[PDB]
């Protein structure tokens, strides 16, 4: 076939019940995931050839950059709550990875000043059970995806994209592959 489990993409041997339509695993700690964020716009170029009635999800995982890491998964359940992901996914991204001046939580905090969240919101927002329940959120979509590895797409939570079976030597046609696939395995 032209599309092939083991290939482009491969198969769950447990099923995820429930699932978001897509969903998405990174870390700021995470290199691919840079580049899947600054260099190839992955996420949007899926969003781009995905049906109707497709809702994407994306969050953050715990297991890079112990403590630190555990603060970026907070502070992306307060970026999502906020509607602010566009503001600060950048910033966090060349604050862990280029400049490194990400080195503690008030670190992250100062990211989403600068983008024009107030401190009060922020503080209140970080500090809400409303943001508690989204970091369990995070955690358990993971949890129910044997989840080591990022970046990782999973489609209906059956379907885990596998990059690695695709081409690399012009990053423009392994982004059209990898959406493709995504559009592929959501016709499924």
């Amino acid at each position: 076939a032209q599309y092939e489990d083991g290939k482009q993409y491969t198969t769950l041997e447990k099923p995820v019940a429930g699932a978001p339509q897509v969903l998405e695993f990174f870390s700021f700690f995470c290199p691919h995931c840079y580049q899947f964020e600054e260099v190839l716009h992955i996420s949007d170029n899926v969003k781009k050839k995905l049906p109707e009635g497709v809702k994407m999800t994306k969050y953050h995982v715990n297991f890079m950059g112990g403590d630190l890491g555990k603060d970026l998964t907070q502070a992306w359940a307060v970026a999502m709550a906020l509607g602010v992901e566009d503001k600060v996914t950048v910033p966090l991204f060349e604050g862990v990875q280029k400049t490194q001046t990400i080195r503690s939580a008030s670190d992250i905090r100062d990211v989403f000043i600068n983008a024009g969240i107030k401190g009060e919101e922020y503080d209140a927002a970080w500090n809400s059970f409303v943001v508690k329940s989204l970091v369990a959120q995070q955690e358990k979509a993971a949890a129910d995806v044997q989840l080591r590895g990022v970046p990782a797409m999973f489609v209906n939570g059956k379907y885990q994209l596998n990059p690695q079976g695709m081409d690399t030597s012009n990053m423009d046609v392994f982004v059209q592959q990898y959406a493709d696939t995504v559009k592929y395995l959501s016709e499924k």
